[PDB]
């Protein structure tokens, strides 16, 4: 009965409320790569330059949809009017960076936890990308490009927004062979965008959409947490 | 009496007409700068490529504006439709870099007269952060995140033109730890945009606006004229 | 009877039907640009990593549209939706890395060919900031200076997206005096988007707008020429 229960399971992971709790899990991960990349300073840095620490995770955690916007042509600014988002994002960053003996972060970084997160955030990078081809077909019907684009900007558009920082924060530098980082991360928001762009107009996609749904967002939590495991081979 | 006179020191400074003395102030100011990170061959440099040499400054001149317009969405190109400041910004620049025997150049960087721009500079500034807030609350009422934003991009949106030009002049670098240069002006345009967004809507500040106003202006041009008599502690 | 015949030769000219052959040229060269930037490793990397080496492809062959709609605030995506100038790049581009045996590559970097290819993209390169000129007139008849940046733009726009993908590919660096370039591209696209300009506003242009137009392809041609027989002093 596999493929009438997973087209449910399909369906559920699709319907599943990413507000707050899938939403802080991408907050939070988040927070924790900005800290990450602010060295061992990050704390007295943090301290020294609120407004700045706090932009900078803000940014990282709406890059999907400022790079949406940009491609778009709709006012950048346009992300920071989903006032819950951006307090809940806030209360995370402020949580990160913050919270007392560091409870969050050392909660957070625990691995089984780590894990956890990476999950849930999984999840909700699914679902941005599938929004994000939505919204391009709502604007753009027969731009198949587009509409692809659209959904791998709302899906990977970290890696931009990460540049940006580097550059305002004056640490950015060239990566010509440091070390060998296996990310399948945006080659598979592309995959998923086009799958779900071909899906939105009935093509090549003849299963059931809940059932695509269900790989794509398998396929998404196996890549991430064979990496987490892993160094080298997966 | 001061407090009714202060008054209207404030009001008085708040009605100054701008243009176009105290906007010649922040172009001379921003073409000094720009000049001075061209380097010892910045006059060869400006003879052989004029074009570029106006573009950088203009970029600079105009920063707040430029970053503004980009996060509201509006056509970048929007500030170029202020002829008259546009043609006094080529203006100061000509002069900055042409005039006979340098005179404006060595006019314009004797400390007497670098301070006094200094401080006409600083009265601008204060009217495009409130200048930006105004706007920003004419579009999005309710977005007082936005509101701030925009006034803190409208005061101190040159450092993000400035990495611009220095990508496009291919001279940026990392800037880890070469030097201890303390800055208060974006921490400033921050404390002025969240005030001025607060002061709109009426809410915590009490106090007589145009006292208010005063008192931002003071705090602008105390910092800068403390970063400009001092080196490191104040 | 130069003049007359010159005349018709300059209205022949603009006249031609850039699509496809003109366009390909452009899309050629592009291509070969980025492979030579991408090094030793280029066609491993472009087998690696085809959507990435794709997209570094496109952004640079459409470069000049892409500049353009984010100075006049369009969406950036708009060139996208020229479905038969992406689907022919997209297949030069193609061609360029994969053709087996690298005939497509081997027949393109072949100098009489390469050569040839120049000349033709120095055509379309004129009909560009022309196009980008007479784009900006009709949305802003009276700004001198949007409509010339524009024309510039149109022209010239490959400079600013090759740093936006060395920033992506990670490899930017500065440039300090590396090696003498001489390039008047550039600088050519401003004198050539000026004379369009004015032509537009029927002023100081008092000869024949197909005579200049014949000038300025010329002139293209000749510095283009120059500098690839040369190496030094043309
Ligand atoms: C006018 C220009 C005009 C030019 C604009 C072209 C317009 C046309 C359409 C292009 C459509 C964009 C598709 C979105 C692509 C995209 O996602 O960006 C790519 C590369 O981007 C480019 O090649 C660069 C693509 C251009 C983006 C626009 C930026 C221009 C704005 C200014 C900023 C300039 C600074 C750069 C980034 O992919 P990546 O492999 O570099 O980075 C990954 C990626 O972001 C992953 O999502 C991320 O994983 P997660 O954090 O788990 O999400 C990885 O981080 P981790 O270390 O945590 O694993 C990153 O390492
Ligand atoms: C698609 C991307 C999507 C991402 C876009 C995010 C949209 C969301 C909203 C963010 C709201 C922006 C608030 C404006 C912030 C702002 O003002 O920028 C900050 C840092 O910016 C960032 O962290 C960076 C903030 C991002 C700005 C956008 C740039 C993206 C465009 C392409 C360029 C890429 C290259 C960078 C600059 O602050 P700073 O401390 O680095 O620089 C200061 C500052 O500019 C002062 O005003 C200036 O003093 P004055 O000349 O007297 O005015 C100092 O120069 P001096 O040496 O002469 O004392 C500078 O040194
Ligand atoms: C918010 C920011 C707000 C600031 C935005 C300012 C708005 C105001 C209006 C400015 C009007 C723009 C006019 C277009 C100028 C322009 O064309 O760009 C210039 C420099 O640009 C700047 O100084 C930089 C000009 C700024 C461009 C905007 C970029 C901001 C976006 C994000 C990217 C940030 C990364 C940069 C590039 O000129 P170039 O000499 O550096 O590069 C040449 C040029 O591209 C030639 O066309 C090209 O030859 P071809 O391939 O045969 O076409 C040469 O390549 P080759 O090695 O193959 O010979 C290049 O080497
Ligand atoms: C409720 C809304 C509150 C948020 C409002 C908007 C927040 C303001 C964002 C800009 O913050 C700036 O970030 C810079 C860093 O990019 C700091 O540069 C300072 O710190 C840097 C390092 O982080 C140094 O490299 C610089 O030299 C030094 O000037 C600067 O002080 C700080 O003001
Ligand atoms: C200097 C920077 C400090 C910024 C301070 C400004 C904060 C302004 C908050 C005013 O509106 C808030 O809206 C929140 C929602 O966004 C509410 O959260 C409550 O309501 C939400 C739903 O609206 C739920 O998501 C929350 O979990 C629940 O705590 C909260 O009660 C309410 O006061
Ligand atoms: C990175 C480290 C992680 C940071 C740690 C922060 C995690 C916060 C855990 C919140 O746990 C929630 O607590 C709610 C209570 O606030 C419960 O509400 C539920 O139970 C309540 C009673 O306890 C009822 O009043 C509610 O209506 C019912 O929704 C809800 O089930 C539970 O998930
Ligand atoms: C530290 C890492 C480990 C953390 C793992 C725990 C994750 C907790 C996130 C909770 O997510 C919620 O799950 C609910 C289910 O429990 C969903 O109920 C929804 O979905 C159900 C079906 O799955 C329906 O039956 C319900 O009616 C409907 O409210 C709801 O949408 C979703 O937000
Ligand atoms: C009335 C309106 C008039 C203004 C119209 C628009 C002005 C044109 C802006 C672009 O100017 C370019 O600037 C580049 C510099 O960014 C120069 O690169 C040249 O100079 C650089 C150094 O400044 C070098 O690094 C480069 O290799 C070299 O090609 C290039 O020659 C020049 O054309
Ligand atoms: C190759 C690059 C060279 C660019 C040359 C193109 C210049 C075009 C100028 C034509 O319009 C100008 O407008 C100026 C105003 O912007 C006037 O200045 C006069 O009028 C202004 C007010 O309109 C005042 O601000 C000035 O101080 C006063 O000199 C000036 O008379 C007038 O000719
Ligand atoms: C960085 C180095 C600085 C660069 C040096 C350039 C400074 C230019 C100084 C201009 O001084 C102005 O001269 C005006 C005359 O052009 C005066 O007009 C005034 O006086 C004129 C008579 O002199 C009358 O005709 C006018 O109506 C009346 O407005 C005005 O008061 C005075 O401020
Ligand atoms: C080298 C550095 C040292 C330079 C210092 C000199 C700065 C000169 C800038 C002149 O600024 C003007 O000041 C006028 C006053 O003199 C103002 O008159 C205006 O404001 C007055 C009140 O202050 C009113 O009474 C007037 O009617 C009204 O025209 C006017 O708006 C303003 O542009
Ligand atoms: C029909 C439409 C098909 C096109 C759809 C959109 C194409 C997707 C564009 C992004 O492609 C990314 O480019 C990155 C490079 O910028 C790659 O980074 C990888 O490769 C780089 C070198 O090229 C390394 O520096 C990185 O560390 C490494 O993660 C990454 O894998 C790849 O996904
Ligand atoms: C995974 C990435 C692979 C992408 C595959 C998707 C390709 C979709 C093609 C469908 O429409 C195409 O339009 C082309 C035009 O753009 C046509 O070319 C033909 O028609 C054109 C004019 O429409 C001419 O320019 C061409 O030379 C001639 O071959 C071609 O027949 C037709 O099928
Ligand atoms: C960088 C290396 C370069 C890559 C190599 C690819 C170059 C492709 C060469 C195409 O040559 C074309 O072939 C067409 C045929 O497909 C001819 O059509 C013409 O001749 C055909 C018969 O051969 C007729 O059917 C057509 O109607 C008539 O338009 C056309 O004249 C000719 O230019
Ligand atoms: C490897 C480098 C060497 C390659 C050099 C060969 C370049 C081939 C590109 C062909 O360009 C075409 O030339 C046609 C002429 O042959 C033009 O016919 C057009 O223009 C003619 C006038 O020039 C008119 O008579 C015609 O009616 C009209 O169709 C047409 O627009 C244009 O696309
Ligand atoms: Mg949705
Ligand atoms: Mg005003
Ligand atoms: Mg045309």
């Amino acid at each position: 009965i596999d493929h009438d229960t997973l087209i449910d399971a399909g369906g559920y992971v699709q319907k599943l409320k990413l507000y707050p709790y899938f939403d802080a899990a991408h907050y939070v991960l988040t927070c924790l790569s900005v800290r990450h990349d602010l060295g061992p300073d990050a704390i007295s840095f943090s301290r020294k330059h609120p407004f700045s620490c706090w932009l900078s995770c803000m940014l990282m955690s709406f890059a999907g949809s400022f790079l949406s916007c940009f491609l778009l042509g709709e006012p950048i600014i346009s992300p920071l009017k989903q006032h819950a988002d951006i307090l809940l994002g806030s209360i995370v960053w402020y949580l990160v960076f913050y919270s007392p003996f560091d409870v969050v972060f050392r909660l957070a970084t625990w691995f089984p936890v780590k894990l956890g997160l990476s999950v849930l955030k999984e999840v909700q990078r699914t679902h941005k990308i599938a929004a994000g081809v939505k919204h391009a077909v709502r604007i753009y019907p027969e731009s198949y490009l587009v509409q692809i684009l659209v959904g791998v900007a709302k899906g990977a558009g970290s890696g931009v927004v990460k540049i940006v920082e580097q550059l305002a924060r004056g640490t950015w530098h060239p990566t010509n062979h440091e070390i060998l980082r296996p990310s399948f991360t945006t080659k598979a928001c592309v995959i998923a965008s086009i799958v779900f762009t071909l899906e939105r107009h009935s093509m090549y996609v003849t299963a059931p959409h809940d059932l695509v749904y269900l790989c794509v967002v398998g396929f998404f939590i196996y890549f991430k947490l064979a990496s987490l495991c892993l160094s080298v081979h997966d």
